[PDB]
């Protein structure tokens, strides 16, 4: 069983984190986003996963080598010259997706975090015998998305309404696709969109079916939705496997701590914090609604809220970091510095206060 992961560009919207490692390798909940998906794809019997990227994948060849051996799965890159959209890459890598068994293949948005009911979706797709199945999830602002209009008694999709000024529903594209090989005959090797060009073709032939996604969903493509997705994901661990969440008198809410991380005495971590491997959180540190990536040090008495601290960064003593601050890799914030939404490029030294760029 084959699978495709739609990456596209390196991800400007996640700068400066993506300036060091492209979008599918940025950490989410102590794991690179690629792991969350491949672990899920492997659990349904996927043996090869094609990565549809826009950048040169040589920058991530050393990481994927190790991930292929540990996860026992084939990862093949499929780079595009010009941006082919979300359906275009399906044609560019049609040779790597067709294996002759006529079996359907999975397609995933590289920035979608969920519980991935891929087993439950396999049985859904084979029941109605349609050409393509997509996952659907409900949101609060469907006017900002393309809303699905589906025959809810059967699941058959009639049409997609892009950015409806008037309410026609609240179910949107959840980014999880299950497509038969025949779909690849409806996509030319040009920039085409699967939701606005390919799906209407299948929606006309009455071969498009939608399955409501049971569980949380979030596209962490941008920083605001990244923090939101971390909260929804951590509460999923609270509901599913609470043993993975940490606990103690210094813990409020749901906190995920890597076993190789150091937590100093007298801290207060939470709610909704993810601390990565090799992190040194010194004594008396306040952390909430933030992500601390691999190898960053938070010196004593610092307070961090609603922020993302890039790999191997260093927050000085009594520093104040809040309001959607994003430190890149290897950023050294000095003591007592105040960041109100600072966006610091990698390897920089922050010696004075910074605000929103």
């Amino acid at each position: 069983m084959k699978a495709l992961i739609l990456v596209g560009g390196f991800g400007t919207r996640l700068r400066p984190l993506t300036l060091s490692f492209p979008k599918p390798l940025v950490d989410f909940a102590n794991k690179p986003m690629i792991l969350h998906q491949i672990e899920a794809l492997k659990a349904v019997g996927v043996d090869e996963v094609v990565l549809a990227i826009n950048y040169q994948p040589e920058v991530m060849l050393n990481f994927l080598k190790d991930f292929e051996t540990k996860l026992e799965i084939k990862i093949t890159c499929s780079q595009e010259t010009e941006p082919l959209g979300t359906a275009g890459p399906l044609a560019l890598a049609r040779d790597k997706l067709l294996d002759g068994s006529g079996e359907p293949f999975f397609v995933l948005n590289s920035d979608v975090i969920s519980e991935y009911p891929l087993k439950e979706m396999l049985e859904f797709h084979k029941s109605h015998g349609g050409e393509a199945s997509i996952m659907v999830t409900k949101v609060d602002e469907p006017s900002k998305y393309g809303v699905v209009v589906m025959e809810e008694s059967t699941g058959r999709v009639e049409k997609f309404v892009e950015k409806p000024k008037l309410y026609v529903g609240n179910k949107i594209n959840a980014g999880i696709y299950l497509l038969n090989p025949s779909v690849l005959d409806k996509i030319e090797l040009r920039p085409t969109s699967i939701e606005k060009e390919t799906f209407p073709k299948i929606a006309a032939a009455q071969g498009l079916y939608a399955m409501v996604l049971p569980g949380f969903w979030m596209d962490i493509g941008q920083p605001r939705d990244y923090i939101t997705g971390l909260r929804l994901y951590l509460d999923s661990l609270r509901k599913k496997s609470p043993a993975k969440l940490t606990s103690g008198p210094h813990i409020v809410g749901n906190v995920l701590v890597d076993e190789t991380a150091t937590i100093g005495e007298g801290c207060l971590i939470g709610p909704d914090v993810a601390i990565g491997p090799g992190c040194i959180v010194e004594s008396g540190v306040r952390l909430s609604r933030c992500t601390v990536m691999r190898g960053v040090r938070i010196k004593k008495h610092a307070c961090i809220s609603s922020s993302i601290i890039g790999w191997h960064s260093t927050v000085g003593q009594w520093a104040r970091i809040e309001n959607m601050t994003i430190l890149g890799e290897d950023v050294h914030v000095s003591d007592e510095i105040y960041s109100n939404g600072g966006v610091v490029l990698p390897h920089k030294e922050i010696k004075s206060n910074i605000l929103k760029p």
